[PDB]
């Protein structure tokens, strides 16, 4: 499947993808305002995820650091992003389908739109403002919003058991970005697309 990845914010944003052990295609690359990245993933990719970091800086041998989304100090990821990064999830072919989804919560860095590109299914969109208005406990200094488990650490937050519910602070991303997942046993918002489905991802769908 070939996702589109697209960068509308006005600042740089070096994309990521990731199945979590692996890198999918080049795994990073920066992306000027304006510009597109389009790669190419293996069918049934499992557990994908694509995501921004921002304010990072790379030396010529690719390793680096990044404020949000930091995987590792490398350009082109292998594992997962340093919270907080908003992530387009995706799993391709299973039984048939595609089911991509985009979650809060591992907190939010960038506004995102992920939508198929081929026919048969919606996308999916979290455009709100919710760095600005991120209640105070989770701001983070480094730029974008905590979710609770990431700076609370407690049962209740990351959902050790299998048993918890809603909380003050998922509250607030459903609040603002209802599409999105906002806590683990969040009611599902996952769309169900066609087998190989094409996507675009997009860095600030909104003016």
């Amino acid at each position: 499947a070939t996702f589109e990845i697209v960068n509308r914010c006005s600042y740089t944003v070096w994309a990521a993808a990731s199945k979590g052990d692996a890198a999918l295609d080049a795994g990073g690359r920066q992306l000027n305002s304006g510009e597109s990245w389009t790669i190419n993933v293996e069918p049934g990719t499992n557990g994908g995820k694509i995501w921004a970091r921002t304010d990072c800086y790379f030396d010529d041998s690719g390793s680096g650091i990044c404020k949000t989304g930091d995987c590792g100090g490398l350009l082109r990821c292998k594992r997962f992003g340093r919270p907080p990064t908003t992530l387009a999830e995706f799993s391709l072919n299973q039984y048939g389908k595609d089911y991509i989804d985009i979650s809060n919560i591992k907190g939010f860095n960038v506004p995102m739109d992920f939508s198929p590109t081929t026919r048969g299914c919606r996308g999916v969109r979290c455009a709100a403002d919710i760095v600005g208005q991120c209640p105070a406990k989770l701001k983070a200094p480094g730029g974008g919003c905590n979710d609770a488990c990431t700076v609370f650490q407690t049962s209740e937050y990351c959902c050790t058991t299998g048993k918890c519910g809603p909380t003050e602070y998922s509250r607030f991303f459903k609040r603002l970005c209802p599409d999105a997942f906002s806590y683990v046993l969040d009611k599902p918002t996952t769309v169900t697309c066609p087998g190989s489905s094409n996507y675009r991802v997009t860095f600030c769908p909104t003016a």
